[PDB]
């Protein structure tokens, strides 16, 4: 009758707990499941403070942490120059060199174009201004002039020019076709050929391809509903909208033709929207499903309920991305006022996916891409997702409901495992007893202070058995055979896992005997 | 580095220069590429380009010079290491912070998450991964210092060949 736990796996909460796999386990929390363990997450670090309170969304630039009051997406521009276009911010604006500009350049002061049949014939006479074309920022704006002469419409006589500002007289095929981004345009994401793609209300617009700043109007594309933000994967855009996803094909702006998706579900949080690298995910009410090359499947259909997924609640889905794992953080209220909070982790990566929960919540995510780490907001601060040099955090894990044939009572419980030997954790565990000396000595010197003095931690291991629904005993004991409580017999089982160390595996039998057959 | 129907790929900080087809020293201006991040090395497979870039890998696609297109790729890697990339001859292998991933024509797949953590690429440190190929395997030297004192030196050999990818260790840096 022997049970015996190894090769852990995730939480699937579309199954009634006793018709899960047989290493499959409710509150995977904190847990990484990687060599088939129960690897312990690090507990995150402090690493800066933001200045603005309630930020929705954070960024960081060079050193810098940047941080905004509205949804803002950012995304570097194919100019040659490192450039920031972060266009939330209402008015569409960019960075350089840590100085903010307007992404817009105003019509009339860059480029001006007069032409005149009685030109280069007779002196003097022109009007100043015929026409004026629309300006070009190139990379400098507002400074210099651009005139040219559209006679009968290269090189003659250059003839009288407005003194404003630094004018140069070129005379080249004008690009009349650029426009200033109008206000409104919210989602901005990079494209494969070079190009910007932004949504106004219910029109996307489609830049010029090598230049950001010029948002012609006649690239403009026109969908139903409204845009909730913008996926790319390949080439083709994802365009998530409020009623059915569209998909925009296109080797350039001029080139599109939009398409419709195999599935019809809405976009509901437009924050729960990550570029997950092999497809981008976008929470709906139906459920969490992410748009593909190889197609479009809704992951929670497998792994969730319809019930689960109205009462996590996809409207404030906060999303972030970790070694191609989607990253929710969920803080709702149930009835009668009681709050949960938590980061729920999808990684379909494996033989079948499952959810790995987490009970950090996050007011913002941002994963930096150049060195990958997952930089959460709580309660004002930056921290990153089990960075390196930091003990490792209390563990969670909660067997599937083992319903014997037979109610029996078990005998034994072999932990086995390894106390901490990687001397990287002990690294990290020494590090902690440093800050924690240190602020004993901080608040030994107060003016005096009561209790303070915090405890160091330890290293310990506590698996809790759960009778029926009661918990009859927690055992320490490790790699050394444990007994259990006796005079309670019953025949749904199930196994909580709790340590700060990692585990092997557990097996029960209800006698040392049965241990040695198995 | 060279590519298929005759020509030469050359990368700037940020935008990429193609070469006149079949004259070397020409790198016309209006053959030039330019792309998100930073670039940090260049592989080929078949016909098209691997833009190896600080943030998202970009595969250009093209018959000629003018006629080029950059696409995404299926993963969103950046590359940390230009010495790490190797041309594998069958894929191009760059380290990065998640793993060593390879690019070929199949698809784009990182070969160390079925076979190595996260933890332990990091411990090995992808940052100064010395690459080499040796009859189709990625011969990785690696040279990193455990916390308290602890130097490891060694070598991985990656061999994908086979019913499951395995690490053959090596003891010479």
């Amino acid at each position: 009758t022997t049970l015996k736990l190894t090769a852990y796996s995730g939480e699937v909460p579309r199954t009634l707990p006793r018709l899960l796999p047989d290493t499959a386990s409710q509150r995977a929390l904190n847990v990484r499941l990687d060599n088939g363990g129960l690897t312990p997450t690090r507990q995150p670090r402090f690493e800066a403070n933001i200045s603005v309170d309630n930020a929705k969304t954070i960024y960081k630039h060079n050193g810098a942490w940047l941080a905004w009051q509205n949804v803002v997406h950012a995304a570097p521009g194919p100019v040659a120059q490192d450039r920031l276009y972060y266009m939330g911010d209402g008015k569409p604006k960019m960075i350089v060199d840590g100085t903010t500009y307007d992404l817009a350049v105003p019509m009339p002061t860059a480029a001006p174009a007069l032409t005149v049949t009685g030109t280069g014939t007779g002196n003097v006479t022109s009007i100043a201004y015929v026409y004026t074309f629309v300006t070009a920022f190139g990379e400098e704006s507002e400074p210099s002039a651009l005139s040219n002469v559209a006679g009968w419409q290269a090189a003659s006589a250059a003839n009288f020019v407005d003194t404003h500002a630094t004018n140069d007289f070129g005379e080249m095929l004008p690009s009349l076709e650029y426009n200033a981004p109008p206000d409104g345009l919210k989602g901005l994401i990079s494209l494969p050929n070079g190009m910007m793609a932004a949504f106004t209300g219910k029109d996307l617009y489609f830049c010029e391809p090598f230049i950001p700043h010029a948002w012609p109007e006649k690239y403009i594309l026109t969908m139903d509903y409204q845009i909730v933000a913008l996926g790319a994967y390949g080439t083709t855009i994802v365009v998530m909208t409020e009623g059915l996803p569209y998909i925009v094909s296109g080797t350039a702006p001029e080139n599109m033709q939009q398409q419709r998706v195999e599935l019809n579900l809405p976009c509901i949080n437009a924050r729960g929207v990550i570029d997950l690298g092999y497809s981008v995910a976008y929470p709906s009410h139906d459920g969490l499903v992410m748009a593909g090359s190889n197609g479009m499947q809704v992951i929670t259909e497998q792994l969730m309920t319809r019930n689960d997924w109205m009462k996590t609640g996809p409207g404030n889905i906060v999303g972030g991305q970790f070694n191609g794992r989607y990253f929710a953080s969920y803080e709702y209220i149930e009835p009668s006022g009681a709050a949960f909070s938590g980061t729920l982790i999808f990684d379909t990566t494996g033989a079948a996916p499952f959810i790995i929960r987490s009970n950090h919540k996050a007011d913002a995510f941002f994963h930096e891409l150049q060195t990958g780490a997952l930089y959460f907001l709580v309660g004002k601060e930056i921290f990153e997702w089990d960075a390196l040099g930091q003990v490792n955090e209390t563990l969670s894990w909660r067997s599937k409901q083992f319903v014997l044939p037979m109610p029996t009572n078990f005998g034994a419980i072999l932990i086995e495992g390894s106390t901490a030997a990687s001397e990287e954790e002990q690294a990290a565990y020494d590090a902690e007893r440093q800050r924690i000396e240190v602020e004993n000595a901080t608040n030994f010197a107060l003016p005096n202070g009561d209790m303070m003095q915090r405890l160091p931690a330890e290293g310990f291991v506590s698996v809790s058995i759960y009778a029926d629904g009661k918990l009859v005993k927690t055992v320490s004991k490790m790699n050394r055979m444990a007994r259990l409580p006796s005079g309670f017999l019953a025949r749904i089982w199930e196994i909580e896992v709790n340590s700060n160390i990692n585990i092997s595996d557990i097996v029960l039998a209800t006698t040392g005997q049965e241990l040695r057959n198995v």
